[PDB]
């Protein structure tokens, strides 16, 4: 499994959870307790957004990041498979308006 830390300062979030190539980063983090914004849990828009500071994910399901914010490093936490260990900015929608 990969090793994913989530970090928000703002929102107190600091830690390292294990998540399967074959689930969602998103889904990994609340099964594990961690509180992380979504809503279409589709990867139709930007609620769940976060940004890989390292790392690597296959969120090939997302609908609604432009090349230029994917080349940046944003991704939607409810689609993101892990491809790698990963550390992640959460609650990132601002950053891409
Ligand atoms: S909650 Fe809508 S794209 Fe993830």
């Amino acid at each position: 499994m990969y090793k994913i830390q989530l970090v928000n300062q703002k929102e107190g979030i600091d830690v390292t959870i294990q998540c399967a190539g074959d689930q969602y980063i998103l889904d990994a983090a609340e099964e594990q307790g961690v509180d992380l914004p979504y809503s279409c849990r589709a990867g139709a828009c930007s609620t769940c957004a976060g940004k890989l500071v390292k790392g690597s994910v296959d969120q090939s399901d997302q609908s609604f990041l432009d090349e230029d914010q994917i080349s940046k490093g944003f991704i939607l936490t409810c689609v993101a498979y892990p491809t790698s260990d990963c550390v992640i900015q959460t609650h990132q929608e601002e950053a891409l308006y």
